[PDB]
């Protein structure tokens, strides 16, 4: 997250931290995700497509820091890793960039909700907020495009939904953005998602309820003028989600 503010998991209790085990033993951060039911985390396919073996991954819920344990956190193995069959990537865009992780503990349990661990509601079909609506994004991604390190503390920021009509402008993304994507950005371009925020939540208030509107997917750079964050449009994938859970 470029700009924004540091936060703790209580603020975004559905946020899932996804890591990969390396051949050799080291464990590195991969991507964010969102808990949509006790046994299911939703994320982005591009996070896993290189290393698509479920045994390689560790998922934490209730975790506020990248490389230290948070009191009350829970750790899971990935029982199922479900990537979208119609995934495709070009130079920039990732199409159908959505993935489901079924989580199970060593002792065979799913998430136990708590102050730090809660599910997020999915939107109703083809129902998104109007453009200009402020939404929140959360993650452990880079604080500056040029940084080598990820932040140790979770962050969040606010971005505003941009219309399909504005996003498709040539100086924005042209035809790279589809109707199954959403664009969001800061009016000054000063705050944004970045590398390591992929798979995390874009959350909007929809009919007086915090709702998973988008999943962090791609962008050209981070916090660059005329280059919004692009998000998988969750309200266009409900049959896929319902079917695969
Ligand atoms: N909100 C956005 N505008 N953009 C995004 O969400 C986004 N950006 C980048 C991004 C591009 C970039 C270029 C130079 C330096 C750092 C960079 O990070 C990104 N990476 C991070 C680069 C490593 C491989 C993974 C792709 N993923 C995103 N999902």
């Amino acid at each position: 997250i470029i700009g924004g503010e540091f936060t703790t998991i209580e603020n975004q209790p559905w946020f899932a931290a996804i890591y990969r085990r390396h051949r050799g033993g080291s464990v590195t951060y991969v991507c964010g995700g969102s808990l949509i039911s006790p046994c299911w985390v939703i994320s982005a396919t591009h996070c896993f497509i290189d290393y698509p073996k479920k045994e390689d991954y560790i998922v934490y819920l209730g975790r506020s820091r990248l490389n230290s344990n948070t009191q009350g956190e829970m750790k899971f193995e990935v029982e199922n890793l479900i990537l979208h069959k119609d995934y495709s990537a070009d130079t920039l865009a990732h199409h159908n960039d959505i993935a489901l992780l079924k989580i199970r503990s060593k002792e065979g349990r799913c998430a136990q909700p708590s102050r730090t661990i809660q599910t997020i509601a999915l939107p109703s079909m083809y129902n998104d907020p109007q453009f200009g609506t402020s939404c929140e994004i959360t993650g452990f991604g880079k604080e500056q495009s040029t940084d080598y390190l990820y932040p140790e503390q979770l962050k969040m920021t606010v971005v505003k939904l941009i219309s399909h009509r504005e996003c498709q402008q040539p100086h924005y993304y042209g035809s790279e953005v589809t109707t199954k994507m959403l664009c969001a950005a800061d009016p000054q371009w000063k705050t944004d998602s970045c590398q390591g925020d992929s798979g995390g939540p874009l959350v909007c208030s929809l009919q007086g309820r915090m709702t998973l509107t988008g999943i962090v997917s791609w962008g050209r750079g981070c916090a660059l003028k005329d280059k919004p964050g692009v998000y998988t449009r969750v309200s266009h994938f409900l049959p896929w989600i319902r079917s695969h859970t």
